[PDB]
């Protein structure tokens, strides 16, 4: 019926219990590995004491609350995820293994995160190991009288990776949902330029949308009620050229504040704060800026989010989700989107 949703990962030092479970229906515990000798779903040792206890834990705020146990991520070998996929036994072993794991940790589904299939031959694979998959929670719920495991899988923004076309029949079929990954798309690491890394819009139809994203994943067949659109609570940060031009596509010599740029909204807030910075909320393309002196970084504020979350309803979309949870100050964000869904 509807998905307002988060991401929770351990190296964010954020604790669970300080999870406001009541602004969501759905949270990501991330990330659980491949591991590529066996071929199974595993958590490390390390993960393993919060990774058991997300559930029960954030359960505690909102009983109602439903968790899902992500796979994979931004680093993961996907030469691995490739090997898994191409074989009928490796195949078996993960989805297996996967749905052990869930019900052991207690979670109530999976989400794959291949980030991203990167052929036609990986994207084959891909759909084969989704239909398998649901082939399996399904015969697994039957067997156990549990209800059934939902699963679900973050994917490019668009259904068209670089010329390379998901499966949309296989992840129609196979998913409850997929996570659209409309982020990401400028950073100091590959844009000599300034600009919205989650813009929803590109009227100049320069550059990546999540609009541009959402409608090609609908011409292609995706259900609307299958699609979860995502935003970032974090930024990325540049050092500008020439502090009198500041705008979007600005002239940049590279990134600032972190290595890659990037910045969790709660320190972006306090950049705003402690500089009395400039703030742009640009409804055009719908992205947020801020910038002082040689400074500048583009990221989601209220606006951004309240904006998309209404698109997200209106055009039919399943929900929403953002990563990530540890990111948002006090809830900030996280409340406005509920809020904003609640309202439309």
């Amino acid at each position: 019926t509807v998905v307002k949703a988060s991401y929770w990962f351990p190296a964010s030092e954020f604790p669970v219990t300080d999870i406001d479970s009541s602004l969501f229906t759905h949270l990501f515990c991330a990330f659980a590995d491949l591991n590529s000798q066996t071929n199974q779903v595993t958590v490390s040792s390390a993960n393993q004491p919060k990774f058991s206890t997300f559930t029960q834990t954030v359960q505690r705020r909102n009983p109602s609350v439903k968790t899902l146990l992500s796979i994979g991520g931004g680093i993961a070998d996907k030469t691995a995820y490739a090997s898994m996929a191409s074989n009928p036994t490796s195949r078996k072993s993960f989805i297996d293994s996967s749905i052990r794991v869930a019900r052991s940790y207690g979670f109530h589904g999976l989400d794959l995160d291949w980030e991203y299939p990167s052929s036609a031959t990986e994207m084959t694979n891909f759909g084969t190991l989704l239909r398998e998959w649901r082939s399996a929670v399904v015969a697994e719920a039957s067997s156990s009288g549990k209800p059934r495991l939902l699963l679900a899988a973050a994917v490019f923004y668009s259904n068209n990776y670089y010329s390379v076309l998901y499966p949309v029949s296989a992840v129609a079929s196979s998913l409850d949902w997929v996570n659209l990954m409309a982020y990401d798309f400028y950073g100091p690491g590959w844009s000599r330029v300034t600009g919205p890394p989650a813009a929803l819009f590109d009227p100049s139809n320069a550059g990546p949308s999540g609009d541009a994203g959402t409608r090609s994943w609908i011409q292609a067949g995706l259900p609307a009620k299958k699609a979860v659109l995502g935003f970032p609570y974090y930024g990325y940060a540049w050092r500008l050229t020439n502090a009198n031009s500041h705008s979007y596509y600005a002239p940049t010599t590279g990134a600032a504040i972190s290595p890659d740029g990037s910045i969790g909204y709660g320190q972006i807030r306090k950049f705003i704060v402690d500089n009395g910075a400039t703030t742009v909320y640009n409804s055009t393309v719908v992205g947020d800026y801020c910038y002082a002196g040689t400074n500048w970084i583009g990221y989601d504020d209220n606006q951004s989010i309240v904006t998309k979350v209404r698109y997200a309803k209106q055009r039919g979309l399943l929900g929403y989700f953002s990563w990530h949870v540890g990111a948002d100050d006090n809830s900030g964000l996280s409340r406005a989107a509920s809020q904003a869904w609640d309202a439309t």
